[PDB]
């Protein structure tokens, strides 16, 4: 409804709690109410001006009105100038507040609603909702309201200044202007869409021909092609013939009827004046008066489609705004006391679907300074269970604790504040290399980044890079090989610096340097730490405390290395797989 | 030059030899040259209007000057309308014209200029080449030459009304206009490019933080990013207020200027009526006049940029009008005398680029009714022989003759008639299935379509396919399968109907029911033909006259296939590889 609307963007055209802004919201009111003030009353001062013209017929009295003729014809463009200038402040705080808010909101989780959603419609949405929001409350406010006021400020003028069938021809006029700009609009729009699925299809056709050009060379339809290409234009052309000669039309029974109109207003004000019953010499007001009315006319019925599109792009930026969360911060959300480190799951459930049991009835207790490594199927059962346990998706029931206390009832936040997980892949920010270690923890100084370089081992690598120690790195910066990648991911996690480490161990392994290499600084980040590791390597799982697989929802075998090789479980046929 | 530019395109209005446009082009003059009498004339009735309202202080003959008014006023954007009415037409045969030619000319031979370049940019600049032409003369001829003719029959209808400084100055306002409208454009440009820059950056910055949403709720820069987003947006949005404030100040002075020209105008005016030296009342005239002057002063100061965008746009399909080709049809193009079908090859060479050898010394004379069968190294040598018997590319010594006559002294269109190439693909346009037969030869009628279908037996799948025997096909249409489309290739090339078969075989095995199929079908389309086919298989290679294998621009073996097995050349080592 138009009644939420209208409650929703008169709540939207207030700032903040800030006594400086809603001030220039006053000024620009002000300059709206002066705005249709001088564009109604000066032409009465050029009336004024000719008619002393014909009553002279003085020079310093017309000079004094004269003045007023500048001052105020050389401020009609000058005001809406001023206005737009204050606008653009307006359109500045309100861009800001609803970008910020959406990207609030669309940082909450729901990652069955996320993952299906490219990125580029999901903000392209967002940008069409903010530029909704401004197109919308400018056009409202700037060619609805005022324009409507000036129509109902020229006829009350009038109406002070003689009550006659004057304002009811002229008001004919305005409404009749509206009416057919309005319908031939609708009219323009099904030849726009005509045209452009014209134009794609000749556009289409013609490169699709010119892919093949062996066979188009092959063939003699050298001088045929051209010929059915010239028809396929000859079929578009004709349509756009017929939505230009709509645009004639269009502009044509327009000015048809504004010289109608200026006709019969014209000749009753010349009637009137060669009759004398009212002050005379005035049909210059009547003349250019009916054109300033007009001018704003078709810079609103320009629009009747935009508006209508911009309240497309606003409605589900509103459905947008308020959703849903996956994960759901219950009451009493507090802080995790951080004693041990030590997990346990109790007769555990989940579902990302009905009746979706990629986990099924796990039970442990995992200790502090010791490893559970885990080796799963051929799916992402290992990552969901690693997802779980960082409460990135929900429990249908069982119990998950983390040293003592459930992981639901609590701050997700305060959960996920004292939690390292190693991802398999690394992104790089178009950004430098400083800050995209500070990505690990933000509140960390220049000396905290350089000593977790030292940590890691990575600063001879900044070394190698140019920029000191801020190489600007991402997408179009400078690039990097993927050990060094998984390199930079764990010192973003050695500056975080939590307690619980969840490492996702990449099944690309790389050479063995590279390998002992990422083994060791797994190492000097997870001695005496708690440690809780997804593999499918060999020196992980050869020294870990307990090694799980974990296939079709259940644990299928459990036990260490000598364990699961002096039992011959389904390691024995994951050992015929990893040797080949 | 700009001689060469108003030659070039006032030979650009020319349509053809008919007598129906020729004269639509004179009536479009006409009502140019009528729009500017009218529009300048006009206001001259208005203060006919005004005066014969002050020397009445009749109302007949105020009526036949009301008339002027009605029938005067209601005929200025009615007759802009009728001028870009038949604008249209006019717009509609140049770029036809233009249009062809240029599809025309990008349709000759240059594959290295070809192949570097994708289609999409190829038609993208014909598109904006076109769309230049129609911007360019349509803006050229009725925004700049009418309004600097407008502007100079006011100051020359000012020189027949009085001889004064009063031309003179309303000669600098519209000259200060114009200037500071360009140079202030200037301005905006720079300002639009970094506007452009700045929002890129922040986009790409923002899509590439929501890329990896499990590292963003992996860290908590949950807070963190919404910050530096906003200080990416603030950045951005100073920019955007110093680009929304310079088109401020772009209006501002400009109708500062405007009020300073009407308020130095209208009080030369006003002393002149207050001291009576010229015709007085007449102060109307001078003051809607210079409003109507400037109105299209700011429709031509918007398209600065625009017709250098046209120029740049126009002048590269300019110089792709005109190229080049690769292979040259020589004088003396003739016919090809198609008596049996006997190719030799004496001593030839090639080149695509400077010292480049595919092909060194090859020769032979295959006769009528036989088949060659090729086999090359891992290379596109083979197909590029293939071209070189097509004269698809060029020669730089050799002899290659087909027929006794040599491939080079003759037309090339009835060189390419008289064969039949199977491709390795097959492209399918967005369009039916006899179409796509007729593609083969589009001198056909139905009868000869359904025969060949009758003759490959693709005909049952017209069948098994919906419209009868117009089945629409292509990218969008209804698909195929590989040996079905090549099923499809070879009817197109049975309905050509050539004596000069070249198959191109594909080294993608079929089902041995649809690979003995596709064999039986070239045995149907060859059988007593003149065939020479490239191919990598085996029933091909076990039945042809001569097999030859050509690797590193030379013939490595010659022979049968029971020569090459009782010599053992490497035939052996590819029917090792053949094997596996």
């Amino acid at each position: 409804d138009f009644g939420r609307k209208l409650r929703l963007l008169s709540g939207y055209l207030w700032p903040r709690g800030s006594p400086a802004l809603q001030l220039v919201v006053l000024i620009c009111l002000g300059l709206m109410g002066l705005e249709r003030a001088l564009n109604v009353l000066v032409p009465i001062f050029y009336r004024n001006i000719v008619n002393l013209l014909t009553e002279k017929a003085t020079v310093t009295s017309y000079v004094f009105l004269k003045f007023l003729q500048g001052g105020g014809t050389g401020s009609t463009g000058f005001v809406s100038n001023l206005r737009t200038f204050l606008w653009i402040r307006v359109q500045q705080f309100t861009s800001r507040r609803v970008e910020l808010l959406i990207f609030s909101h669309l940082h909450e989780l729901s990652l069955r609603w996320h993952l299906g959603r490219r990125t580029g419609e999901v903000l392209r949405i967002a940008d069409r909702g903010t530029s909704s929001v401004t197109g919308l409350l400018s056009y409202l406010v700037f060619n609805v309201i005022p324009t409507l006021a000036d129509i109902i400020i020229g006829i009350i003028y009038f109406s002070m200044f003689f009550n006659a069938w004057f304002g009811l021809i002229v008001f004919l006029c305005m409404s009749l202007y509206l009416t057919l700009t309005i319908v031939v609009t609708e009219w323009r729009t099904k030849f726009r869409r005509a045209m452009n699925t014209q134009e794609n299809a000749t556009r289409a056709r013609a490169v699709d021909s010119l892919l093949n050009f062996e066979t188009v060379k092959y063939y003699n339809a050298e001088s045929y092609e051209v010929e059915r290409y010239r028809e396929a234009i000859i079929k578009y052309q004709g349509l756009e013939w017929k939505s230009s000669a709509s645009l004639v039309l269009l502009n044509q029974t327009q000015n048809l009827v504004i010289g109608l109109g200026l006709l019969a207003g014209s000749l009753l004000c010349a009637y009137f004046v060669t009759e004398q019953k009212l002050q005379v010499g005035d049909y210059v007001l009547f003349g250019t008066y009916i054109i300033q009315l007009y001018m704003p006319l078709n810079w609103f019925g320009t629009y009747y489609r935009m508006i209508q599109t911009n309240f497309i792009d606003m409605e589900n930026m509103f459905d947008l705004l308020k959703e849903e969360t996956e994960v759901k911060d219950l009451p009493g959300a507090g802080p995790l006391r951080f004693q041990k480190g030590r997990i346990e799951f109790e007769n555990v459930h989940f579902s990302y679907a009905d009746g979706r049991e990629t986990l099924q009835d796990v039970s442990f207790t995992v200790m502090p300074g010791q490893t559970l490594a885990l080796v799963g199927p051929s799916g992402a059962g290992k990552s969901t269970i690693l997802r779980l346990l960082f409460r990135f998706y929900d429990i249908s029931s069982g119990c998950i604790r983390i040293d003592g206390q459930d992981i639901s009832q609590v701050t997700q936040a305060s959960l996920r504040s004292h939690i390292g997980v190693v991802p398999q892949d690394t992104v790089l920010f178009n950004d430098t290399i400083a800050d995209n270690i500070r990505y690990g923890r933000v509140t960390a100084g220049n000396d905290e980044v350089e000593a977790a370089a030292q940590a890691a081992g990575i600063h001879d690598a900044i070394m190698a890079f140019p920029e000191g120690y801020r190489t600007q790195v991402g997408e179009r910066g400078l690039k990097l090989s993927g050990g060094e990648k998984q390199r930079v991911a764990i010192a973003r996690t050695i500056l975080k610096a939590p307690g619980i480490i969840l490492l996702d161990e990449a099944t690309s392994a790389l050479d063995t340097s590279n390998e002992r290499a990422i083994q060791a600084s797994l190492a000097k980040v997870c001695a005496n730490r708690t440690t809780i590791v997804v593999a499918h390597r060999l020196s992980t799982v050869v020294n870990a405390d307990q090694i799980l697989v974990i296939k079709d929802g259940c644990i299928v075998e459990r036990g260490r290395h000598e364990a699961l090789l002096s039992r011959g479980g389904v390691y024995a046929d994951m050992w015929q797989l990893q040797q080949g």
